[PDB]
């Protein structure tokens, strides 16, 4: 669209949009398989493949970890290192904080970048790059995924058969209730449509989202809108991620 173009335009960006409204089979897409550094967006598919590795039960193995564990940002992990915390509380940090501690301690249970690429491959998602951890040059591709493919993803753990329904309540409550998505996609969605998300951001102002939208009534859309821009220590701005949101569900209503 014109409209994608113009946001381009106004917020001198380059946009990556994929959107899939599940009722209809109706797409919305702009650079969609154009390859974007997924940035803590790759949180949300961790916890998919940790929850299809572990039981409900095993959640509650409680994790011990040092301060050599904490990084960048560790919002809910610096106040617990003495007691530790249980794979479930992590999941929870990780997802609706985008605690950089909690999802590095997560990825090394499920044994790490090379075992989390394995299972996205398992799952049929054969773009999704991971290589390093936490993780985060134009053009690599790692670590890197693309609108399409993170929708894809997404769809396929939260909504689809790759968990069984109680993990599946569990990864899409957390979404609901994370706490860093305010003025993103959730700022262009109508009022009063639960929304589940998750947010990233990194260098060449890398600035994403990445959310299934339910509508009062009908079937969800799983939406990736993936941001970037052309210096290394380029700023985002996250309204450019609200008003792509707001021409897609324009175009899909
Ligand atoms: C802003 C932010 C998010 C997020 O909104 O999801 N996620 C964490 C992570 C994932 O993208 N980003 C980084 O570790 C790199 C950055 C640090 C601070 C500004 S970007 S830390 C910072």
């Amino acid at each position: 669209k014109d409209d994608f173009a113009k946001l381009e335009e106004q917020f001198d960006a380059k946009l990556g949009i994929f959107a899939l409204d599940t009722g209809t089979n109706r797409t919305v897409a702009y650079r969609p398989d154009e390859r974007f550094a997924f940035a803590s967006t790759i949180k949300a598919l961790t916890v998919g493949v940790l929850l299809q590795q572990k039981s409900i039960e095993d959640l509650n193995q409680r994790i011990t970890y040092t301060r050599d564990d904490l990084v960048n940002y560790n919002p809910i992990t610096e106040k617990h290192v003495d007691t530790g915390m249980t794979l479930k509380e992590l999941a929870d940090a990780s997802l609706r904080y985008s605690d950089n501690a909690a999802q590095n301690l997560i990825l090394k249970q499920i044994g790490g970048p090379e075992s989390l690429k394995k299972e996205l491959r398992k799952i049929g998602d054969e773009v999704t790059n991971p290589e390093r951890f936490c993780p985060e040059n134009p053009g690599e591709t790692q670590d890197t995924s693309t609108a399409r493919a993170l929708v894809t993803s997404l769809r396929a753990f939260a909504l689809e058969d790759k968990l069984p329904s109680e993990k599946r309540e569990l990864l899409i409550d957390w979404m609901k209730r994370n706490t860093t998505g305010d003025a993103l996609i959730r700022a262009g969605v109508p009022d009063g449509w639960e929304v589940a998300d998750k947010t990233g951001a990194a260098s060449y102002g890398t600035r994403n989202d990445i959310a299934i939208i339910w509508p009062p009534k009908g079937d969800p859309v799983v939406l990736a809108v993936l941001s970037s821009r052309d210096k290394k220590d380029a700023k985002y701005d996250d309204k450019l991620i609200a008003e792509a949101t707001k021409v897609v569900m324009k175009a899909l209503n």
